[PDB]
């Protein structure tokens, strides 16, 4: 009694209308207040098919996050091509907030509750919703932060495991904490990670990929070329862009179960993930910067040519932030009634 049809969604959130936080301020006038009585109703004995890769819900989320960042973050010198802008860049307050996506009249969001759903194929436990759930728009590379965990075992999401061009999204079932600090060289910082927890999870991820890869041996080597943005766990902490060398995490060696410390730097000059170009920001806040986050997902790529070798090699990746969003909109699909 329905049909697949992509249209314009709208958004909702608990954005505090008094907070100056840029996500709050932008959500105070680009989104409607939250659904007071959310009503998730189940669809008895139904089966509909999902494809988290050919989902237009991301393409819409992408545009919003682009708008949020374009309105909010103030660079001292925005640059493009055949143009150079030189505005101001004061001290802000950054901290993502959950925003809910919603469907207008005549349409509805279908949700996939199969716990072991890989993102693609038929879904047996389908329930409809008027809006999604709170989704923090967190921008990052290699690791996915402050995300939603799985409800069973690790999941391997890829549009096509056969193609090495396609990225691999590893959905963890156990969040691993990351703790990054710049104490009172002002651009030097470090991230602390529990080696024990991590190596175990990584060992779990190893066997999970063996299953999908004919028991071949796997190796986690570091990135193979690219910009500093892509070869470093790039993210944002309280406004300041952090660049973290994850070489310790991606090794096949792991007395290596204490506290893994990763060296980081706060960069003022970055390569925008919108593609636009490069941008420069002010020094950091006069004090002690600190963010504690949950490692939820992992973003990997695989090298080709190994159809006659024994083992398989994966490197942490990213770049396209659509995968960051698609890591949250995988279970949703928009249908018109
Ligand atoms: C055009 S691009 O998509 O190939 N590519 C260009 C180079 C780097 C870009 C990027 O990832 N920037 C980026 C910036 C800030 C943060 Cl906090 C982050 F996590 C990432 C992506
Ligand atoms: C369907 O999903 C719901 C919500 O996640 C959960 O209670 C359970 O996994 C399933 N319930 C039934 C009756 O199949
Ligand atoms: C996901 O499940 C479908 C079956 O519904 C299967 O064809 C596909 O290969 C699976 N993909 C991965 C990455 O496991
Ligand atoms: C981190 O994960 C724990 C459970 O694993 C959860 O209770 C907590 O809210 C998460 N924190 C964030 C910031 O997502
Ligand atoms: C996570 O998944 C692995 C297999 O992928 C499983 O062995 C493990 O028990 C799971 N852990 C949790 C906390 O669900
Ligand atoms: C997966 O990728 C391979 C290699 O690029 C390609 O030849 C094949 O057609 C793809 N398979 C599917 C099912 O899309
Ligand atoms: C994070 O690390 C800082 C310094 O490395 C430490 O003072 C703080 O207690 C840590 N916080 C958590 C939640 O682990
Ligand atoms: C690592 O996690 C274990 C539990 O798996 C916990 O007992 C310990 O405090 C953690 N150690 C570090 C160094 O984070
Ligand atoms: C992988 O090896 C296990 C035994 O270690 C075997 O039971 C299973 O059939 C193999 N699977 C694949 C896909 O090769
Ligand atoms: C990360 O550190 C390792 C040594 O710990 C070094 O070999 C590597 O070049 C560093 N990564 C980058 C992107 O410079
Ligand atoms: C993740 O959430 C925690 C708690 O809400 C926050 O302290 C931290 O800054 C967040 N990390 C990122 C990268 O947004």
């Amino acid at each position: 009694v329905w049909k697949d049809a992509d249209t314009t969604l709208f958004c909702a959130s608990d954005a505090k209308a008094y907070e100056t936080e840029v996500h709050n301020v932008w959500a105070t006038h680009a989104c409607v207040p939250t659904d007071p009585n959310p009503q998730e109703i189940h669809l008895e004995n139904v089966t509909e098919n999902f494809n988290m890769w050919k989902n237009n819900m991301v393409e819409q989320m992408h545009e919003d996050i682009i708008s949020l960042w374009d309105q909010s973050l103030q660079p001292c010198v925005k640059l493009t091509g055949g143009s150079v802008i030189k505005q101001a860049c004061p001290k802000i307050s950054f901290d993502p907030i959950p925003i809910h996506y919603c469907t207008p009249a005549g349409y509805v969001i279908l949700k996939c509750n199969d716990k072991n759903f890989n993102g693609t194929g038929p879904c047996k436990n389908v329930s409809s919703v008027q809006c999604t759930h709170g989704i923090k728009p967190v921008v990052s590379t290699q690791l996915l932060l402050n995300g939603s965990l799985a409800e069973e075992e690790i999941i391997i999401r890829s549009e096509n495991l056969t193609n090495n061009a396609k990225t691999i999204i590893v959905h963890l079932n156990k969040s691993v904490e990351i703790n990054c600090t710049r104490p009172s060289d002002i651009r030097k910082a470090y991230c602390e990670i529990n080696g024990t927890k991590w190596n175990k999870v990584l060992k779990q991820v190893t066997e999970k990929l063996k299953e999908h890869f004919n028991n071949k041996t796997i190796i986690f080597q570091p990135p193979s070329g690219g910009d500093l943005e892509i070869t470093m766990h790039t993210f944002n902490c309280r406004g300041e862009f952090f660049y973290c060398n994850t070489t310790q995490l991606f090794n096949n060696t792991c007395g290596c179960n204490g506290t893994i410390t990763l060296p980081c730097k706060i960069k003022q000059i970055i390569n925008m993930w919108q593609g636009t170009g490069q941008a420069m920001y002010a020094p950091p806040i006069d004090g002690k910067i600190n963010c504690v986050s949950n490692i939820t997902g992992i973003l990997l790529t695989r090298d080709g040519g190994a159809n006659n070798t024994s083992n398989e090699t994966f490197r942490p990746g990213g770049g396209d932030m659509r995968d960051n969003w698609r890591s949250e909109l995988y279970k949703y699909k928009v249908v018109q009634i």
